[PDB]
């Protein structure tokens, strides 16, 4: 197909009037005075909402140019909800803020290397100062203040997840499912989650959600390669019969068979799922039989010498339900015998106190712990179910912001930590004065996100800016008051994972596209 | 009548491209390699030339903003050659550099201010170091070396330039004219030169040279305003009964009185000029009181009851010749008597001697000089006519150059003095990032005329312009031989006044063109 | 008023049209075959020529550009006429060679300065090898053979020469005059002719013949400028009261005078002619008192007191005929009595012994010889007036020529001495490819006319041009018999001069032109 | 050598290359600037004024030339910027071939839109 062809200026200036489009469609939600944005349902009503992350995934430009601009942001800002849940209006904003005046240096004429060197000089060091400005929160009382923070006030449910934590520790796999009354649970159960996403967004039955959802699925461990519906036929036949759905679990899946399943879920003929098994290799392999035992079903591989063609229930894995996402599955409530675990749990120590290299000793000490780990759900209450789903939403919003701040401290909210480590970042210098005037736009965008909260609270920035930055500490100006103080005593703060991905991946995008010379793209 | 207005970028973008349009008619004409441009003459076939001055003279755009820049550009860089010769071309061809850096820069949003301030510190410092590097010219010998380089090696040139210099003095008004036979001659007759000129173009009756020219006119010595033409009636009459032409000095005239000799000069009733009287006040009544009696005309004034219209022949003082220009005037060969001159020059003396006041010395100092010996003049004998004009042609402008020598020594030509000192000023820095990109564009301004001079050779302008920045002291390029080598040897020198007055300019144009925001002018 | 600018390609490409299509109007006509051109003429039937000089001085062209650039060549080739008569159409065709063959290599990248040297020194070595090439003209027989040839084989012509030239020796002026008899007549008459042109092109009472011609004027010797007509009242009012022709020689007419004298002639109030004087100074002063006393007239000028306002028809001197040319003025038959002529003779004979320097014996032989060789006059002689004036103007064009050939040799024609040269310079070469690209497109150039010519005869021109060029020595292509051979056996040849000079100007306009980078014009 | 320095110099190398004519010798003279077609864009990449480059590089012998990376010179050799022979010449022959072949063009056929 004939490709159009654009060279410097003219594809650089197109692609930031992309951007510039969808940063102004999307940063008008930041802050919680946000504005509201409306989404032209064809089928039906219209949708208000202030989501970010869903004004990002609407937009779609026509001009191919624009799009192409548009499209890398966007798909750059979605890696900040897989980091810490939130932050993409942030990263957005800060590719806006960077990217114009980026460009603008480019247009006026510098050494666009240079320029961008420098930017990844001044991103640095902004990480190191989040680093010796972030507050560490271990503490069941802190971690109760994030989450009731995160779930706006709710000191419940802040109390349930530090609860959770404080029993599966804090690197445990914790879930959330609707109460069966009014009260609320906290349990204790085996299963294990693993760093595999689905593979294909058509398994999606929840896209809302943007994850998949199984109950009481049957569970395939077939280690070898699948291409071929051919093989998995008689097991289909026993999953239609039975009701229920079914899991996949091969090394990998393609050809025939990934096209039959795909049609299937298209048509919603049959619900089943499927996933790279995790790791590779002997460790795979080990992990592979691992699940099989908590499962109570059977590894097969062609090595072993049965084949998928004569599979039955009986050996298939089972468990009373299972989550996949994009990046991350998890088991909930396998059938796997807990004597069989046990006896599992002692080969493996025996395993490891085997095992000499300080390698696969840590693997194997991080393959037993996620086994002996088991899992913890959260049962949400309320008195209706629109009451239960909202909390249950509010619980995985403070479950991720927790996560976060278990990894990286925190630090006060606002964008106030941002614009504070610029100003102390004032006195950076590069090698040349490209990489200087390049410091400088680092900075002049790190300024940006605090500046348009406070345009959507109506005041005008720059006084409230500046006031802030000759502020300290945790010094800031709270939007919801519309006053200055601390975050941290006024209850507002963010978890420093989200800002440093933010601006990392801003700085990322800001560079990868400042040295664009060239585009090319499909002729309508 | 309605008026078109722009501000800012739709008028600085206009304004920079008429300023270009006019740089790339003119700066062709640059270096000894200088290319040929066809100027429009609408009478015949159409003129070759290689004068900048000339095509920047006819250069003029259809758009009105265009236009707008190019002639103020056009206007200020003129004033180069009005101080110290040529001066057009360097003027002209840094004033686009400086613009165009600047504009470029402003686009790409820093402070105006801070940019002008900035290239006039870079020009304070270049002028420093310009005197600096200036090779002085106090002798007869590097005199002649000035004139016969400005002649295009004319050793006989040079020797009788040094002898009238020796002659009169330094500083001693010298002029030439038309030699009466093969060989050349060095008279010195009475004569005296003021800084004035004529009053309106209409008066050049030699508009060629773009100077007045008048054999053996009368001399009007009414230090009062003319307010009617009555007053010059009966003048006219007797200047017209007599068949001869006419100077009037007059302290100023109304618009009846120069329209009227306005009209006719159009329609040529009377060969008549006009020049503001030297001086004001007491020095002017000085000063005319000692041309009356250079010249043996009379004062006419109401205070000793002689008023114009009483006037007669015996009253207007006479000189052989006369010359005028845009500033300068001189009387040429005076019809007054010796006795008459020694008698007020004694005079003139005993005031010296009386006068306590410094100021009031230097002013009877210079009144002293001026009358001292007349003038000095050039015969400019040649064996044919054409051989005449052109020796005479380019006597003046050696004359010209050999003056600007004598007043601010010499340097290094081909504008490579620029970038010997642009190169030691790299060390100069400002008070913020606005100032110093003023002076880094100042610095990489500097430039433009060597990289010009060598693109018409065609070398590679950057490998040249490396090379001679490399290089130290007098050492650069010699583009009429395309060989390296101190600028001395090569005998290529150009005046140190020209170099710093066209820097000057330039800073000047620059500034204000930056400093502009808005334009007005007539709607098309 | 603005004017319209353009660069580089984009500006000569229009240079390159307009020469394009005057060399295809033009070019066609040259050769003995040379085809028909018919000439628009607004007062109604136009007019079949074949006259080269009067196309090109008919040719006109509607974009600015292009008008420039044919404006520019005709001018260039009508120096081929004042030289010789012929030529101008060679030089046309050259230039159009020159001139697309440069173009085209500048198009190639090559340095145009270094072509137009390369180009410059081809031409140089062309012109010594025709001056080493040159067969003497000189003595009866050469005389006769080059005035019947340029006469069309006129025997009788070629006798009248060259009896014309026996009489008055070599530099001696003639003069060609319409006869009262079938009978020719040769004669020795007083006149003298001096280098000075009309002052105005409405002198020309001749327009056909590009000159002035006046019966019996009066002659006006006023040494001194001329600005007002009030000077020339009683002798303009005495002349028109006689009713004879006037001529004016003064030393400068300018301003009202010269504008008074334009309307005179524009209204046919007076026959009146006007002239500069001849020289300079005392040189000047000396030939216009040799006029006066060959004329029979006095020296007007205000140093004897003697003022044009009292001049009478007795003051002025008087001669039965005067004629000016372009450049040239002679007056014929002049009124001053032989006992005066011998008297001055004697006197610049006794002034030449005193003579000291070769500077002043040269001039005073030259004055000398121009007054006492006296003139010869041509007295066309047929049986009517018809057959006269085309022998009269076959008589002028081969008096041309004899001139020329007498001053410079003769070579033969055809531009076979132009290939001939072409031929002996293949070795030649330059310091670089430019300089031999130059080289290479001068003598395809060059080689040019005689293709032309073929063209003309309508056989294939390549066959013909490389025959000659194997030929040798005066061997060539005779087109009218359509025959090789030698053309000075057949009696084919053209002056030296005329080629010489051909070449010379073509080379100029090429390098002039292709040194044009910047054209500037009125809007149209 | 790399970064088109090992192409560089010998197009120096081939200073007096010869032809049976100045066709012939034009076409040398275009092949040899080309050659340092490379190392120019490559310096431009750089951001650094391209002709200073090619002719400090041109002066030099042996292996000294440019490095991009450390903005700086020295023998291209010992900082390891090198390609093998093979892909240079490769290189080289099939772009000659390409141009010979386009510039042997005269006719053209192809369908219509």
């Amino acid at each position: 197909a004939a490709k159009d062809v654009k060279f410097g200026n003219d594809a650089r200036v197109k692609m930031l009037r992309g951007v510039n489009v969808l940063a102004d469609a999307v940063k008008v939600t930041l802050g919680p005075k946000g504005r509201n944005v409306v989404l032209d349902k064809s089928f039906g009503a219209p949708t208000i909402t202030k989501d970010g992350v869903s004004v990002a995934r609407e937009i779609e430009l026509e001009d191919k140019f624009e799009n192409m601009g548009a499209q890398m942001v966007k798909e750059v800002a979605s890696k900040a909800n897989d980091a810490a849940g939130d932050g993409t209006t942030t990263a957005t904003v800060l590719a806006q803020a960077i990217i114009t005046e980026g460009l603008k240096a480019v247009a006026a004429g510098m050494n666009p290397m240079d320029l961008k060197r420098g930017i990844d000089k001044a991103v640095t060091a902004a990480v190191e100062e989040l680093k010796a400005l972030s507050v560490p929160c271990s503490d069941s009382k802190a971690i109760a203040q994030v989450g009731t923070i995160s779930a706006n006030s709710d000191e419940t449910v802040g109390k349930l997840i530090a609860e959770a934590m404080d029993k599966v520790g804090k690197e445990g796999v914790i879930t959330v499912e609707d109460g069966t009354g009014l009260q609320d649970e906290l349990d204790v159960v085996e299963g294990m989650q693993f760093d595999r996403g689905y593979l294909s967004p058509y398994f999606i039955n929840k896209p809302e959600t943007g994850a998949v959802e199984l109950e009481s699925p049957f569970i395939l461990l077939a280690d070898k390669k699948i291409s071929n519906i051919r093989e998995m036929l008689p097991v289909l036949e026993a999953v239609a019969k039975a009701g229920k759905p079914l899991l996949i679990i091969a090394e990998d899946v393609e050809g025939e068979a990934l096209a039959t399943l795909v049609v299937n879920t298209m048509r919603g003929i049959v619900k089943v799922a499927a996933v790279k098994a995790p790791g590779f290799g002997d460790r795979r392999k080990a992990m592979l039989q691992d699940i099989a035992t908590l499962t109570g079903g059977t590894v097969i591989s062609e090595e072993i010498g049965m084949e998928l063609e004569k599979a039955t229930l009986e050996d298939l894995g089972q468990a009373k339900r299972v989550v996949i996402n994009k990046d991350t599955t998890t088991i909930i409530d396998g059938v796997g015998e807990e004597a069989a675990i046990q006896g599992r749990v002692a080969q493996i120590r025996q395993q490891i106190e085997e095992a000499t290299s300080d390698y696969d000793r840590e693997k194997l000490q991080e393959r037993v712990a996620k086994l002996a780990g088991g899992v913890a759900v959260i049962k949400v209450g309320a008195a209706t179910e629109v009451e239960m789903k909202e909390k249950k939403a509010r619980v995985e919003d403070a479950l991720h912001a927790t996560r976060a701040a278990v990894e990286e401290g925190v630090v006060a909210g606002g964008g106030v930590a941002l614009i504070r480590v610029a100003s102390k970042l004032a006195d950076l210098r590069g090698q040349n004065e490209d990489q200087n005037v390049g410091i400088k736009v680092a900075l002049r965008a790190m300024e940006a996100p605090l500046r348009q909260i406070v345009l959507n609270c109506g005041e005008e920035p720059s006084v409230v800016a500046n006031t802030v930055k000759g502020g300290d500490g945790n010094y800031g100006y709270n939007a919801a008051t519309e006053e200055y103080g601390n975050m941290i005593d006024m209850g507002i703060l963010d978890p420093t994972k989200v800002t440093r991905s933010a601006l990392q991946y801003a700085a990322s995008v800001a560079g990868l596209m400042i040295t664009t010379e060239c585009m090319v793209t499909d002729l309508p």
